[PDB]
């Protein structure tokens, strides 16, 4: 076939019933995370082409910054609370891997602030339990695919994309075959 099993994408041996239709784990620790955010928008060209109705699920993990890695966790649990993903992400990443002037839940917060969002505000969904379950989520989707690297996609909870099987000698080239893997298997 043109799309075969193992090649651009992998199956899971052990399917996940009631996963998010398109769910992406990142860590803003992770440096493919960054190419993949940064460089590719990966996560945009893929929405700009799956089917209506679809949503797209993106959360952090725990495995990569030991206690700082945590705290990104909670962190980006607040921007899915409060929906400003779209206006740390960029200096989250930057923060961690470019000037490294994140190094702790302090550092993580001022960007929230420079970000626009309130102290009074911020520290409320911090401390929130609305934030506390969606840690829960973020973990328990992880979990329940045996996570054990970033970046990963996975569809529909039984499929896995496997940007290793595709050529990244063109960048542009690489990202419309990566959303159009995502786009054949929402359909499959």
């Amino acid at each position: 076939a043109q799309y075969e099993d193992g090649k651009q994408y992998t199956t899971l041996e052990k399917p996940v019933a009631g996963a998010p239709q398109v769910l992406e784990f990142f860590s803003f620790f992770c440096p493919h995370c960054y190419q993949f955010e940064e460089v590719l928008h990966i996560s945009d060209n893929v929405k700009k082409k799956l089917p209506e109705g679809v949503k797209m699920t993106k959360y952090h993990v725990n495995f990569m910054g030991g206690d700082l890695g945590k705290d990104l966790t909670q962190a980006w649990a607040v921007a899915m609370a409060l929906g400003v993903e779209d206006k740390v992400t960029v200096p989250l990443f930057e923060g961690v891997q470019k000037t490294q002037t994140i190094r702790s839940a302090s550092d993580i917060r001022d960007v929230f602030i420079n970000a626009g969002i309130k102290g009074e505000e911020y520290d409320a969904a911090w401390n929130s339990f609305v934030v506390k379950s969606l840690v829960a989520q973020q973990e328990k989707a992880a979990a329940d695919v045996q996570l054990r690297g970033v970046p990963a996609m996975f569809v529909n909870g039984k499929y896995q994309l496997n940007p290793q099987g595709m050529d990244t000698s063109n960048m542009d080239v690489f990202v419309q075959q990566y959303a159009d893997t995502v786009k054949y298997l929402s359909e499959k």
